[PDB]
């Protein structure tokens, strides 16, 4: 059903479905079994930053994850997204917890998309930036357990009053307007996404992760996609 | 019903409903009878450019209209939009023809909106730019006779195959995502809009005009708003 | 000699040279005696933010100063800068201490300038943003005691090893490239500046202030402009 | 002496110094003998557009050249610029004519550079855009025969009154401020450059080309670099 391309920040090693034995970042092209991963030194309770970049000339989707005063993790994959996704997509953030849990908090999110035509001085662009939310964030579609406005933050999975992360929770937030990622006359198409997140768990093995994704416009949370399937995939294939 | 703030480029003088005796640009706060106007030297068949700017510190909505190698027309009005509009709005372009007519073509449109909070490094922003359209422009809501894709342009009123403008036509295009123009913690809110247009009429008295507007999110074309009411107002009050 | 337009954040009341009896923000057009002031509730040791905006249609220079979780101070002045400044200027930050002192630290600085011509799709723009400095910041001209690189910050007045502010100190930082603020064919010219600052003083009466300024390109610190003259004016006239 | 990285649009085939037998675009890393080329279908008298992009995660410098209603030419090269260039550079445009000639006119030029640190919300950016020039363009360093202001255009090689291109001419324009392309704490560094150009020659074999380049800050035109050496290299090695 849904066409998903995602960059995941996966905190729990489900080695049975192909994860490496550590926290890792990965690029998922239509399956939870990442096409490419890298070890990520996840820091419990610290704000991190993820940068995702792509352009139609190189056809390389790359991601860099960093924490203050630390070395970065980075992963890249050669993929032409014109052959994977529809030309109109929606972009969003998704997260889950399963038996083990964590808060999946989003403190800011920006995205830029550009289509540069072969006509002179002809650029089509979309850009949004959220450094603060609203309880009534009318330009986000919130799905599952995601809520906005808690300390001006976006909470992708259920967090109870006392600040505790809840298990078996899944939530997603997608920007309202469709995003145009191809047009026939375009010489270069590019996008850039950045988000900062706070993953805090009282456990020694937090789970499950955060993912930035791009899907077909009508995408909704697949049934049973809590825990390891990150709110993105119906199964582990 | 709808809350409309608009900057109009009015090509026909309906002096009976308060227009001056010439083409003019004006600022309409909830009524077709402009709060402020200026003479506009309309050029038939030339591409013009309109720039509209506003910010919450000055509370002045100003507009500048220019044509290549010509002097500009400019109009300004002191108005606090937090006291006129809802905090979530949609923005768009509207046009009509009546007994006299003209093509109301839009060749590009950009908009930027910014909410800067009192928190440090906290800006929320939306920015779109259309230098080219699509027949299937999924991030625009097209109403009435507006169509996209004709020479990559947006045609706000009906134009027949041979390029001729049709009379009694009204059309509007609004960007899909709601726009947030106030929040409680904001120290400055601003927006900026620019569009280029081509008004071509085979008549000596073209009618009726183009307007950039900001309305409540569910705004739709009022019944009977062709001709002088620009697709914006239900009546001439 | 130098042509100075500045927005000052003045921490010490030199009522003898016209200050009000409190910390205040003011707009100086070629003299230290502000054309317009507003009371500013200065917070010792907190990071504040200043936003300065101007455009050639309204001809209003306005400034908003805020601290987290506090109400803002704002001041505005009707002034046409085409009649005060040359068309090529440099922009910068300046600060001083006198007998009383304070740290004048700059943690980030961004500026944008735009000249929009009457020709279609013709915008000339300059934009810089510094969220971090360098010991060797080659695109800043540092004058007097200003230094860069101390905790990635810009220190406009002398601070000794142990973190203490020094008295009788004056420093300025200007961006390297000239800025073009008028051209004959421009229909709208605008600029926007933002900076965050930390004023920390161990005294109950800190002095003297920070100012954002725009000057002629070859401007340098006037002789004797420590203390109340903010590194900007040769005298108190 | 100078460290040059350039993307050239080479109109004349000097097959003796390694050019292919056709107009071509190429990536030069410190030598006129391109590391990589692609056939370019040069159109005499038409305005073209060049887009150059690079980022420190992929380490791929790519360029796309297009003309209206035509197919694009594109060339890419894997190169880590931190190992080739200094961390402070200047960027510019260069062109030459030799025995055969052409006008090398620049109608617009924009550049963006970004350094994103591992600190949260810490981006340093420079952005300029020239859609129009000035006879007194004080933020460009013009070298050799380059002049500004002729029809608001930048003329990189000598053009005489009647509009004719002159032979044996070389000129360069560099933006005034140094550009910072690396810093120790940066997780991603990127830049983007775009320019539109008009190459018009009354000859059947125009020469020599236009190049976008990045050099050390004090770079100046090497002696004898007219014709095939594009104003960039001292020799053909």
């Amino acid at each position: 059903a849904d066409t998903i391309v995602a960059v995941e920040l996966d905190t729990y090693p489900n080695t049975d479905i192909g994860d490496p034995s550590y926290p890792h970042i990965g690029i998922d092209i239509k399956s939870v079994r990442s096409k490419k991963t890298a070890k990520w030194n996840m820091q419990n309770g610290k704000v991190g930053t993820a940068h995702i970049i792509y352009n139609s000339v190189d056809k390389r989707l790359s991601a860099v994850v960093s924490y203050p005063n630390a070395d970065s993790a980075t992963v890249s994959y050669d993929v032409d997204l014109d052959n994977v996704l529809p030309e109109w997509v929606r972009v969003g953030l998704s997260a889950s917890t399963g038996l083990y849990k964590e808060t999946n908090t989003i403190l800011s999110w920006s995205f830029t998309s550009k289509l540069k035509s072969n006509s002179t001085h002809e650029t089509n662009a979309l850009h949004f930036m959220f450094n603060q939310f609203s309880k009534d964030q009318k330009d986000l579609i919130l799905q599952g357990d995601a809520t906005t406005g808690t300390d001006g933050n976006l909470e992708l999975t259920r967090v109870s009053s006392n600040g505790s992360p809840q298990g078996s929770s899944v939530g997603r937030a997608l920007f309202y307007a469709p995003v145009h990622i191809w047009e026939s006359s375009a010489v270069v198409a590019s996008f850039e996404a950045t988000f900062t997140f706070l993953i805090k768990s009282p456990d020694s093995h937090p789970a499950d992760g955060i993912a930035f994704f791009i899907s077909n416009i009508d995408s909704s949370i697949p049934s049973g996609s809590t825990g390891r399937l990150l709110g993105l995939f119906p199964d582990a294939n």
